[PDB]
């Protein structure tokens, strides 16, 4: 067996393996406008030619593979290069042999050289990927509210236009949304095609809310079908915009029995309605992994300063993430990341640290459930320095 | 006339309640009681302790409310709590503003009885919010496949199947409530009400005992039709949590699905190996600050702050309106003033109640424009308000 990069030549093979593992629903293949799922996976190929791709070869057959798609994301206000793992798969035959372990090893080595200090991953197998060091970074919420539970109109100064989903104003609002919302993908025109690849864009519309200035501040992607108002999602730069969009939705009362939508961050709708007695479902949506602890931390926008302490980190795959990471802020509250166990220890594994930095859970909770080992004082330090915002992420790959 | 309702008005009360009380046709038989005419008359012992008021169409009871005296844990401190139960108006009489006056009377009586916080099951969320209540806690519901059950974790303790009224169940819950924000401190009477809609005979308590033979965790469950049902689980530490889950997972061969509820906003999924489950999250209970100054002078603030003041709007209680300055003395103890000390924090009673229960954080509430204040004071609010999710599994 040979583990090597996969090339131009091998791309056909890459695709074939990918159909055999791709867990796309039959419903989503129909909605996408692609006849079958081979046509569907052949549209993913422009992603692959951007990515670093590796595989195992039963020479010269491709039997297992991993790709790293280069992205950029918002981590608490800082733009980080991100390694997006896609196209992962082993042929069911070859699953006992720790093939994927080495691909992941390889991929992490590549991500580190590419200065990708954080990696996102859609979870095909949470338990497997958690053992390789990933942790959940974000939730997706789903709700279904009765027409009878729709919110009362809030006075707003602006107006709504119904626009094509690829109107330039949509892109502009998202470019700013991503820059002020933790977790988010910074999108190119190309990430936007991928955003719409399971759906017929022409059967969707963007309700865009314009402030009194005719500047767009909010986007609702929706369609009406069989007396349901369908919300793909909404994103808004402020409360006025949110309220404008909800005003537009509640004006559809006489057209619909229900309103169904998703929210791509753990921020339940229920509280924000006057009738909060709805059921929402909450599911983990994406995972993340710190690739290089030191380099991650030294770019991290810590909220505040602290007495010096240090992380003692265990990483089950990446050698360079084991050991001591000391933090010290100087007079100008500027941080440096040391190798010195200066101050009290905080013992955790790579999963838990990634959870911390993505704020999927807070330090205290993780201490409480015995995933962080340190003392009360340092635990207060963590709570002070780690920002408290819920990750947003809308993309798929 | 509106007047206290007494021993003689007890059946009327129980009728009105049986009428407007939506309980499910399924859950009525489950109690071991036939319909809501021998089942609502087991509810009688709540009321002898409670303060009950009503409206009488002379001399029939047409609108009513009850305040059941309880004690609860708020961020570690014990508070007397006024539990509003059995509220309702007959549909004929429904649009005359009767309940608003019963609520005023209720709130007045809670102030007198020194109940600075009130809990209320949300029958009509929009209505009670307009009267000053807000959501305090969530209930989470899960359904996990046998195939997603957690891997066994080594523990030194042991499990036993006990009856749900074993005294070790009561021991563990008495300790649990003392260390979990939101929780009802249970009287023997609250425990018999816990099991009102349910046949205790057909439920079992699996109790985990640690090495030193002390009970540390309880699981209320039953197996029916190859589903493992979990009423709930409470536990004093993670060792107990694991040993309770070890027991559950041991039943893999017996079931396809594990279904249960969690009476706190702490999702299960994260704590599982296979976290890929959907849980539903729903508002479970409402709370209300009865008296702002009194509540706050007893409140276990996590920290001290540069003095500031709330400016509070309350749509029912006069005495909850206005300014409430906060300053901490040299014993780190707060004193609550009339004086506009420092920067103002504008909010209503619903969102103040939301803060003290920690249903949402200050920065979130500010962000959605339910708190009006500056960046420095917001940072203070975030420092002084403890961060725990409220647990509450009782019903009334």
């Amino acid at each position: 067996l040979t583990l090597k990069p996969v090339e131009e030549e091998h791309i056909d093979q890459f695709n074939e393996l990918l159909s055999y593992v791709f867990q796309v629903t039959e419903a989503d293949i129909e909605e996408s406008g692609f006849e079958n799922k081979r046509a569907f996976i052949k549209s993913k190929q422009p992603i692959l030619e951007l990515s670093k791709v590796f595989g195992w070869f039963h020479e010269n057959q491709l039997i297992s593979q991993i790709a790293i798609y280069p992205c950029e994301v918002n981590i608490h206000g800082a733009l980080y290069k991100m390694g997006g793992v896609t196209g992962v798969g082993t042929y069911p035959e070859y699953a006992n042999h720790g093939l994927m372990k080495d691909l992941i090893q390889t991929a992490l080595e590549e991500m580190r050289q590419d200065k990708q200090w954080i990696s996102y991953l859609f979870p095909y197998n949470i338990p497997y990927y958690r053992r390789k060091g990933w942790e959940i970074m974000s939730d997706k919420l789903s709700f279904k509210i009765r027409d009878t539970q729709l919110p009362k109109t809030v006075p707003v100064p602006g107006m709504i236009e119904r626009l094509a989903v690829d109107h330039p104003d949509v892109f502009d609002v998202y470019a700013r949304f991503a820059r002020q919302n933790h977790g988010a993908l910074i999108r190119s025109a190309f990430n936007w095609e991928e955003y719409w690849r399971f759906e017929n864009e022409e059967e969707r519309t963007a309700a865009v809310y314009y402030g009194a200035n005719q500047e767009p501040l909010g986007v609702l992607f929706y369609w009406v079908a069989d007396e349901v108002f369908h919300i793909k999602e909404m994103f808004y730069l402020n409360q006025e915009a949110r309220n404008g969009l909800w005003n537009f939705i509640t004006a559809h009362f006489s057209m619909v029995y229900w309103v169904k939508g998703d929210i791509y961050k753990n921020e339940p709708l229920a509280f924000l309605l006057e009738d909060s007695q709805i059921k929402e479902s909450i599911e983990p949506y994406y995972m993340a992994r710190i690739v290089d602890v030191k380099a991650f931390l030294e770019n991290f926008p810590f909220e505040s300063t602290a007495k010096p302490f240090h992380f003692v980190v265990k990483d089950p795959v990446a050698e360079w993430n084991n050991g001591i990471f000391g933090l010290i802020w100087d007079e100008n509250d500027q941080v440096t990341i040391t190798d010195e166990p200066l101050g009290t220890a905080v013992h955790l594994d790579i999963q838990t640290l990634t959870c911390l930095v993505m704020n999927y859970r807070r330090p205290s909770y993780l201490h409480r459930i015995e995933r962080i080992d340190t003392d009360k004082e340092t635990l207060n330090s963590l709570e002070r320095i780690f920002p408290d915002q819920e990750a947003y992420f809308s993309d798929y790959f």
